[PDB]
């Protein structure tokens, strides 16, 4: 299951499906060297809830998904 990521670098990720968006942003984050803190998912441009899955989320491969900066933490 081969998708798109497209944060400041565009990546390419093999995920399980029960990849959580968690983990989309920790491989994306540990990348880029940032905080899975500082970064949400967004599947073209619809807002992917962190512990959800990309299962849960409805999502397949062949598809792009965004990481914009609107998160922090506490």
């Amino acid at each position: 299951m081969q998708l798109f990521v497209r944060a400041q670098e565009l990546h390419t990720f093999e995920v399980t499906g029960q990849e959580t968006v968690a983990q989309i942003k920790a491989h994306v984050a540990s990348l880029e060297g940032i905080a899975p803190e500082d970064q949400v998912v967004l599947l073209a441009g619809a807002p992917l809830e962190d512990e959800a899955t990309l299962g849960q989320c409805g999502v397949e491969a062949l598809t792009t998904l965004e990481v914009a900066g609107r998160m922090l933490g506490g």
